[PDB]
């Protein structure tokens, strides 16, 4: 249908997106943080001071151990469990049940967040970064295989001030197709360069209508990828500082801490008085295709300066990296993505609840002539 899969992400600002799930017999709830920058499908499975409620591998009759250990470190935090498989299903998603792969989180260091409500994460990646080996299938790829749903996922991921009905920020993940309702104008598409974590290749980025001029090599400096587990937008060191230097000057009217641009201080203004027309927006163009259909997606302040509390208060969300582009949440947030798997592409159109700004709208423009995967594409 499709419909009956709108609005099935919850989620806090800054702790992810996560969809409702049942693992095992009889089905035991759980909801799982939604993450297209790894392949593993884990759970809690042992108690944890931050977890509500955990897997009980005893209480299910379809479990079976598969005698291997296993871990997964992310940029921060890291855990270790049990694999086993079991049944798996999606209530707000399609109407099917699947045996996949289940790491029962048994120990953990930094992964559970405080009061987040979720208790697991769903990797949505290929199987060339699954721990322990590529042996592992990922639960997209179990989910395909034994079912009909088309090789291919949507996500629909919405910043805060829009009705939900524990709280702030909703979005969709469409499973086996695109739910048109969800997104205006046309969606653009950009090759998936290699399939391990959702490569993608940018060609161009402007600040406020001005090219960076950089060697497009260096947006590009290691990879670029489509990350919805990561909530910034992540620039490799030269573009990082091109970046913010550019950002700065625009802003210069307004002088904040050096903190403040390395994302550790908030900022803030009296409520209703956040200068918004002082922050420029960020231009990524990503490769056609075709080459002279590439395209840009427009970023506003918006996007970027997040908000948190404790009137209005923001956090920069651009961060430096030594690991390349990550175009984590605040970048997805505003857009509708197509994760077409079966044609090794992703695709970007203006969400349903973009961001508002009053003089300037976020963006999925083209067509624009640009370099190639071979004058952009880093070699590792
Ligand atoms: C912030 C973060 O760590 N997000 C991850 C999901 C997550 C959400 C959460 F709420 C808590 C948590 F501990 C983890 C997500 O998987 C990160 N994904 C990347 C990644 C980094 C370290 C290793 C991994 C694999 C080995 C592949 C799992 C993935 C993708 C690749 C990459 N290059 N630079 C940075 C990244 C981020």
């Amino acid at each position: 249908s499709f419909v009956e899969m709108v609005d099935n992400l919850r989620g806090k600002s800054g702790q992810g997106y996560y969809v409702e799930m049942t693992v095992g017999s009889p089905p035991q709830t759980l909801n799982i943080l939604v993450d297209t920058g790894s392949s593993n499908f884990a759970v809690g499975a042992a108690p944890h001071p931050f977890l509500h409620r955990y897997y009980q591998r005893q209480l299910s009759s379809t479990y079976r151990d598969l005698r291997k250990g296993v871990y997964v470190p992310y940029t921060q935090g890291k855990w270790e469990g049990e694999l086993g498989t079991d049944l798996v299903s999606i209530p707000h998603g399609p109407n099917v049940t699947v045996r996949a792969n289940i790491a029962a989180i048994t120990e953990s260091d930094k992964f559970f967040i405080n009061g987040s409500n979720w208790e697991g994460i769903l990797g949505l990646a290929y199987a060339e970064i699954a721990r322990p080996d590529d042996s592992l299938e990922p639960f997209f790829d179990s989910l395909v295989k034994q079912t009909h749903v088309p090789n291919l996922f949507s996500l629909q991921l919405c910043g805060a001030g829009f009705p939900l009905n524990l709280a702030s920020v909703g979005g969709s993940m469409i499973i086996g197709g695109i739910d048109h309702s969800l997104y205006t104008g046309s969606l653009w598409y950009t090759p998936i360069r290699r399939e391990w974590y959702y490569e993608v290749i940018i060609v161009r980025v402007e600040i406020n209508g001005q090219d960076l001029k950089m060697d497009c090599k260096e947006y590009n400096y290691d990879k670029s990828i489509v990350d919805s587990g990561t909530t910034n937008l992540r620039l490799p060191k030269k573009v990082f500082e091109a970046a913010v230097k550019s950002i700065k000057a625009a802003s210069s009217t307004e002088k904040f801490p050096d903190g403040f641009w390395l994302g550790e201080q908030l900022v803030c203004w009296q409520a209703g008085t956040t200068p918004w027309n002082i922050f420029p927006v960020i231009s990524l163009y990503l490769m056609g295709e075709v080459t002279n259909q590439s395209f840009r997606i427009t970023i506003l302040p918006q996007q970027y300066l997040r908000p948190v509390e404790d009137d209005d208060c923001y956090k920069f969300a651009i961060s430096q990296s030594s690991t390349g582009t990550v175009m984590g949440a605040v970048i997805m947030e505003g857009f509708y993505v197509v994760f077409d798997r079966a044609r090794k592409r992703i695709g970007f159109a203006v969400s349903a609840c973009h961001v508002h700004d009053e003089f300037r709208t976020a963006a999925v423009e083209g067509p624009f002539v640009t370099l190639d995967m071979e004058d952009c594409g880093y070699n590792i």
